């Protein structure tokens, strides 16, 4: 019943996505067997404060649906573990979007975007090992209402949080 409209982890070649401003998300790779690198997207700018990093998607196809699921698997570091006074840190952060057909191309001064909720994370992790912290993967799924153009694009506003987008995913259900 489910057909992936986007699924950043399989996609082969780039996912061409784009961040604002430059520093601030960055996009990671890891290699499997067949050397083909696994993309993820991470920011972690908790030492000073007023942060306001984006992570545009970029325009995906609805394919004629008209009620999308977005879902994100992410990891996000516990505030507590970092020392308290040398800045921001949040374990929250947001996801809009904007529905166009306008397939791509320089964006984000001049679009609205909608606001789809605040992403909260059941589980944050501390330095307790890496290579377990897959172990602190938490899911949140997401759906929006009646949509107009033919594609839409994703955007992650992330304002102090230590976070790995580890997977985005967006399907209808047909």
């Amino acid at each position: 019943n489910e057909v992936n409209l986007l699924d950043s982890r399989t996609v082969m070649g780039d996912l061409g996505w784009i961040a604002f401003p430059k520093n601030g998300w960055e996009e990671i790779g890891e290699v499997d067997e067949n050397y083909a690198p696994i993309h993820t997207y991470q920011v972690c700018k908790v030492m000073e404060q007023n942060q306001n990093n984006w992570l545009l998607t970029s325009w995906i196809s609805n394919e004629g649906a008209s009620r999308i699921f977005i879902e994100l698997k992410f990891t996000l570091r516990d505030c507590n573990s970092l020392p308290g006074g040398l800045g921001t840190c949040k374990e929250t952060f947001n996801m809009y979007y904007f529905e166009s057909d306008d397939q791509n191309g320089r964006n984000i001064k001049e679009n609205q975007y909608i606001k789809i909720d605040t992403i909260a994370a059941d589980e944050s992790f501390t330095e307790l090992d890496l290579g377990d912290r897959v172990m602190k993967l938490n899911t949140e799924v997401r759906d929006v209402g009646p949509l107009s153009k033919k594609g839409f694009y994703l955007a992650f506003q992330d304002v102090g949080a230590c976070i790995a987008l580890v997977s985005v995913r967006v399907y209808y259900k047909e």
